[PDB]
This record gives C-alpha cells, sequence and structure tokens, in this order.
C-alpha cells in the first residue's frame, strides 16, 4: 500500500517486492540505511521555489563576502560542465573535482569565517527538509538503525540543518567535509578526507542497506560496503523528469517523482520494521 502512492514509479515491481521482503525478513538489526543530504533528505522545492543546496548556504550567507562568492561562482561556472559531461568518465573526472574543491575549500579559508557563524547562517536561511523528515530520523533513532549521510558539501552545515530541526540524533553519521577551526574559533582548514561528489561511498552485520539519493551518480554510494545481501535504492526524480525518468527507473528500484516528502521511505521503514 505503501508503493501505491501516485509518485511511485518502479520498473520491476516484483523484484522491489522480494527485496523488501529480505529486508523485512532481516528485520532492523541487519539495516542500515545510506542517503545522500541535498535534494534527498532536503527538500527540492517549495512554495514555487527551489530550495537551497548546503553550498548556497553558506555561500550566499553574511559571512562571505561578495568578492568570495564571485570566486566561487567563478569556480563552478569553469568546472560544472566537466562535472556533468557524460563523455568524461568519472576516473578522467577525478582531479578535475579535487581540484575544484580543494580550491573552493580554501577559498573559504581565506575568509573570517567563526565557528559561532555557522549555526546563525543555518539559522537565517531556507534550508528545509523533506515533509516527514521527523518521522524518518525518529523511525531510524527508535529503531537503533544507523543512517550515513554523505555529502560533497559542509559537514558543519548539515549538521547545524538537522540539528535546528530537532532530529539529530546518535543513530545520525555524516559523511562529508567538515571544518577546522582555530583556538579564536576561526576557520584554517577542513578535516580528513576531501569528499567531492564523485567519491561519496565507503572509500557489522548490516548486510541489509537502504540507499537514498537525488541524482544518478548517488547510485555507488554503498559500493565497498562488504557483504551486502541485499539492497534497495530508491531515487527521488525532482526535475528534467521527462529528460531523467528512464535512466532512473532503469537503475533506481523505487523512483518517486516530484515527491517533496519521505513518506515512501518512512512506510518502507515501517513495513520493515513492525
Ligand atoms: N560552500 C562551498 N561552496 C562551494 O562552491 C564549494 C564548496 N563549499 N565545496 C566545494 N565547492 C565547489 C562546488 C562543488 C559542487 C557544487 F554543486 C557546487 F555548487 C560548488
Ligand atoms: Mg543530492
Amino acid at each position: 500500500s505503501t508503493l501505491m502512492k501516485a509518485t511511485v514509479l518502479m520498473r520491476q515491481p516484483g523484484r522491489v517486492q522480494e527485496i523488501v521482503g529480505a529486508l523485512r525478513k532481516g528485520g532492523g538489526d541487519r539495516l542500515q540505511v545510506i542517503s545522500d543530504f541535498d535534494m534527498t533528505l532536503s527538500r527540492f522545492a517549495y512554495n514555487g521555489k527551489r530550495c537551497p543546496s548546503s553550498y548556497n548556504i553558506l555561500d550566499n550567507s553574511k559571512i562571505i563576502s561578495e568578492e568570495c562568492r564571485k570566486e566561487l561562482t567563478a569556480l563552478l561556472h569553469h568546472y560544472y560542465p566537466i562535472e556533468i559531461d557524460p563523455h568524461r568518465t568519472v576516473k578522467e573526472k577525478l582531479p578535475h573535482m579535487v581540484e575544484w574543491w580543494t580550491k573552493a575549500h580554501n577559498l573559504l579559508c581565506q575568509q573570517k569565517i567563526q565557528k559561532f557563524q555557522i549555526a546563525q547562517v543555518v539559522r537565517e536561511s531556507n534550508a528545509m527538509l523533506r515533509e516527514g523528515y521527523k518521522t524518518f530520523f525518529n523511525t531510524l533513532y527508535h529503531n537503533n538503525i544507523p543512517l550515513f549521510i554523505f555529502s560533497a558539501g559542509i559537514g558543519d552545515i548539515l549538521e547545524e540543518i538537522i540539528r535546528q530541526m530537532k532530529v539529530f540524533h546518535p543513530n545520525i553519521h555524516i559523511v562529508s567535509n567538515y571544518m577546522d577551526f582555530n583556538e579564536d574559533g576561526f576557520l584554517q582548514g577542513f578535516k580528513g578526507q576531501l569528499i567531492h561528489t564523485y567519491n561519496k561511498n565507503s572509500s557489522e552485520g548490516k548486510t541489509n542497506v537502504i540507499l537514498l539519493g537525488d541524482s544518478i551518480g548517488d547510485l555507488t554510494m554503498a559500493d565497498g560496503v562488504p557483504g551486502v545481501q541485499n539492497i534497495l535504492k530508491i531515487g527521488f526524480l525532482n526535475d528534467k523528469v521527462e529528460e531523467r525518468r528512464e535512466r532512473y527507473m532503469d537503475s533506481y528500484d523505487i523512483v518517486l517523482e516530484k515527491d517533496e516528502t519521505l513518506d515512501v521511505v518512512n512506510g518502507l521503514l515501517q513495513h520493515i520494521l513492525c
């Protein structure tokens, strides 16, 4: 019944039925959720307007100068055509993506950004999560299901969004780029491994996976999780739907077309965990 919502597309509904059945048989003990952030857990559009990405939330804020905003936009102008070019292989795109993210991160480090300002920028932003986010985050937490959120954005921004929406629970594990601040609270670098849009993947018995994404690249987020026995991939198809629908349906198990809610995922979780 969950899958009878009007936004639901399935190329092989019988296969979806078998995967959901295996997930239910395995129970929450075997389940983990692997999800993209922007335009998957965050809402795509509201009240006739696009909702901001994590990148937009910081870049359009009061703590980024207009000159820095122009330089970030110039980097985007150069690298976006490379990023989306289907005739460049993922391997050929990698060094360009590393360059772009390294350059953007360094520009942010050359501003005067203070830790306390991150909460402020998010609070003043138009950040929005999909409808049903409380049920989604609470169901996972109450059922002890780890949620891995991958984002090539800024971890601090993601965390403040989820915290300010009152759903940042200890079962959430964000894999993203976290800021490093000096003793005076000023941004000085980024922590750990660089995550760009083409290395959002894993690079305990939780062998069943629900993957949530909104781009064709998100299909790989669970690659490299060892010993996965069952995976159900759910893809939000937010825009350019006539152009994208076939490729989405042919790779994602379930596609949700212009669905600004987590209702289908929530219903699947309730079915699997009850
Ligand atoms: N705040 C911020 N601003 C940027 O421009 C950043 C960033 N963080 N990290 C990496 N880039 C470059 C980039 C990569 C993908 C995008 F979709 C995009 F809009 C911008
Ligand atoms: Mg996304």
